This record gives C-alpha cells, sequence and structure tokens, in this order.
C-alpha cells in the first residue's frame, strides 16, 4: 500500500437534488436484469454507488436520465470484476478480443444476437436502448465509436496483463484515456445533459486536447484511489518501472503529472469559454462536475475505501489541498500527448 497527497479542485462539489430516486431507479434495474450471482454481489454492486457519481456530475439533468447513463457504469462495474481486469480471459489477448468485440457489436446494435452470451449482456441490450433511443443521431454516432476505443483500449490492457509487462510511462498516458472509457463517459454526459457537440468543435485540435487532458488527469485520480483494491498497469506501477523507484516515491510524481495535465486543462478550458456555444460551455460545465464527482463520490464510495460492505475504511480522503503541486506550464516530455500544449 501507499500514502495518498491531498488533491487540489478549484470548483465547488454538486449533486443533483433527486438523486436518491435516480438510485432506487438503477437498483430497481439492477434487481429486473439481476447483475448478480448472489446476495452478496447484489450488495457489493449497489455499494459502487455508480448513480452517485453520475448525478454528481449531472447536477442539473432529468433524474430519468442520469438513471438510464448510470446503467451503464453500473453493468460496466459488474463485467470488469468478472471479465475485464480478472479472470482468466483478463490474461489472454486471443480469448478476450473475440469475446469484447461481441460487446461493442451489442453497443452498436441490440439486435445483434450470438449462441454464446456473457451473464448481464441481456442488460447491455436495455441500457443501450434506454440511452441511446431518446438521443439524437450525432449523440448516438458518438456512443457507438467511444464504446467501440473502450473495448479496443481495454484488450490492449490484456496484452501486457499476458506478458506480465507494465507499459512505458509513454505508451500509458496515450492509451489510458480509452481503458477508462473517458470519451464514453463524455458521451453518456452529453446525451443525459442534453447537448451535443458540432462537429467543428469536436474535430477542433483545441476541444481534443481539452477532452484528452480532462479524460488523462480523471483517471490518474482513479488510479490513485483504486491503486490498494487492485493489489488486494497503474500510473504509481508504471512511474516505478520507469524511474526504477517505489511504488511510494512514485506518489510524488503522479501528484506532478496530475496537477501538469489538470493545469493545462483549465488553460485550455479558460481559452474556449469566451467563444464557446451553450453545447461546448455544458460539457466544460460536465467536465468541471466530473472532477468533484470523481473526488466526493470516490473516496466514500465501498470500492475503493473498504474490502467489503460493512467493513471499516482502510482509506479515508487525504485532504484538500490549496495550491497545486506542480506550477510548471512546459509541456510533458512524452511524445504521444506533447501536443496538447500547442494548442494554449
Ligand atoms: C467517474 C469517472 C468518469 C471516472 C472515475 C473512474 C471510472 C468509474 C471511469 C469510468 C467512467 C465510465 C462509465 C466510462 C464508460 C465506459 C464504462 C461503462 C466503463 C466501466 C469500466 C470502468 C469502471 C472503467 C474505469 S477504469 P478501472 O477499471 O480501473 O476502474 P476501477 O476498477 O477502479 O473501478
Ligand atoms: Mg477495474
Ligand atoms: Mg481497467
Ligand atoms: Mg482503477
Ligand atoms: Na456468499
Amino acid at each position: 500500500a501507499i500514502e495518498l497527497l491531498p488533491f487540489h479542485c478549484p470548483f465547488a462539489a454538486a449533486v443533483n437534488p433527486r438523486l436518491a430516486e435516480i438510485e432506487k431507479l438503477c437498483v430497481d434495474w439492477i434487481d429486473e436484469f439481476r447483475l448478480y450471482q448472489d446476495d452478496a454481489q447484489r450488495e457489493r454492486l449497489i455499494a459502487t454507488k455508480a448513480a452517485e457519481v453520475y448525478a454528481r456530475a449531472l447536477p442539473n439533468a432529468a433524474p430519468e436520465r442520469v438513471a438510464d447513463v448510470a446503467k451503464w457504469l453500473y453493468w460496466g462495474f459488474a463485467t470488469d470484476d468478472m471479465v475485464y481486469d480478472n479472470g482468466p480471459v483478463s490474461v489472454r489477448a486471443a480469448d478476450f478480443l473475440p469475446l469484447i468485440v461481441q460487446l461493442a457489436r451489442i453497443a452498436d446494435e441490440p439486435r445483434s444476437r450470438f449462441g454464446f452470451e456473457i451473464p448481464y449482456t441481456d442488460a447491455l441490450r436495455d441500457l443501450t436502448v434506454a440511452i441511446t433511443a431518446p438521443a439524437t443521431p450525432g449523440q448516438r454516432i458518438e456512443w457507438r465509436s467511444t464504446a467501440r476505443a473502450w473495448f479496443f483500449g481495454m484488450s490492449w490492457d490484456v496484452a501486457y496483463a499476458e506478458r506480465g509487462e507494465i507499459p512505458s510511462l509513454n505508451d500509458y498516458l496515450m492509451m489510458r484515456m480509452h481503458t477508462g472509457g473517458l470519451a464514453s463517459w463524455a458521451a453518456t454526459l452529453g446525451i443525459a445533459d442534453g447537448f451535443e457537440l458540432s462537429a467543428r468543435d469536436a474535430d477542433s485540435p483545441a476541444v481534443r486536447a481539452l477532452l484528452e487532458s480532462w479524460s488523462t488527469f480523471a483517471l490518474i485520480i482513479n488510479d490513485l484511489m483504486s491503486y490498494a483494491k487492485e493489489i488486494e498497469s497503474n500510473i504509481i506501477t508504471v512511474i516505478a518501472r520507469e524511474l526504477s523507484c517505489s511504488p511510494q516515491e512514485a506518489v510524488p510524481h503522479a501528484y506532478s503529472i496530475l496537477d501538469r495535465i489538470s493545469g493545462l486543462f483549465l488553460r485550455l478550458r479558460a481559452d474556449l469559454l469566451p467563444g464557446a456555444d451553450q453545447n461546448l460551455r455544458a460539457l466544460i460545465a460536465g467536465m468541471e462536475h466530473t472532477w468533484r464527482a470523481i473526488l466526493d463520490w470516490g473516496f466514500t464510495s465501498a470500492r475503493y475505501t473498504r474490502r467489503d460492505p460493512g467493513s471499516e475504511p482502510y482509506q479515508v480522503f487525504p485532504g484538500w489541498a490549496e495550491q497545486p503541486h506542480d506550477t510548471s506550464p512546459d509541456p510533458l516530455p512524452y511524445p504521444a500527448i506533447a501536443w496538447w500544449w500547442e494548442q494554449v
């Protein structure tokens, strides 16, 4: 295990007023499709509180829509602990790829069926239709492509897992945004909150840098809190290999990269907001709420704090920082993502 440092976030906490209602609609959905093998698994899935992190990211969205997108994450966690990050398929790329393309296919078209399907695939069809059916054509095109990118990203993790190797810090920062599916998270934010970027904004290299920098630092925050659970491919382990230091010595380096990427995100945000349309301002607002959502929910969620729902927490929130850890405005030397700083 390791000791985490306090976190810097300059945005106020936000939660959807009708959170209690959103979670019940999700619990009803979980029980309807039986997203568990016994009551213990049901308890553990509910303890993730996936409804919360979405409600904290979507404080002004209709609760029916927050609940619909929350199912994606509930299903996510259920299939994550079963298939993606544990089990025999999680360490064989030739077994993972045939399985994972079927889930990517069902995301694109729920009417696509196969002879053998993994548990909770019926739930994947339902949440897909529930999320995408009322959405715009553009939002659906975004849902499909971002989902495939996530499933393709998780395959890349299994490759390194199969070989028992840790990827380079350059390769990790490039691919981590895909493995965490933050592009898909942003797409569900648009669908639920009822915003959609223009083709112009989405393609523009400033907004791409904004999304990728945001995506990366959001998932580095995940790595820090989820490090303990994953032991009981992480920014701590990747830095530990590359610098040949211990996990504890890789903490300040992680926070340095975290602060340098979030520092760039705020710079890009400040440049875009003045000229931003109602759709881009809504995403930026969504990105702000997500920052607080991950920290406020993450260190109160049993997933990253408890070994079982009911046991005392092994992790507590490390606290709030007034200043950033690293104020260096220079670009990171990792050439897969160094181009971000060119859009300032
Ligand atoms: C709340 C946010 C945006 C980030 C915090 C970390 C989160 C939960 C990111 C997910 C945001 C979503 C819903 C992207 C949509 C595609 C789906 C359904 C991913 C489900 C698998 C998953 C949880 C990928 C996250 S990376 P990892 O496996 O290391 O997560 P943990 O083991 O620590 O839980
Ligand atoms: Mg995982
Ligand atoms: Mg993973
Ligand atoms: Mg994690
Ligand atoms: Na049991």
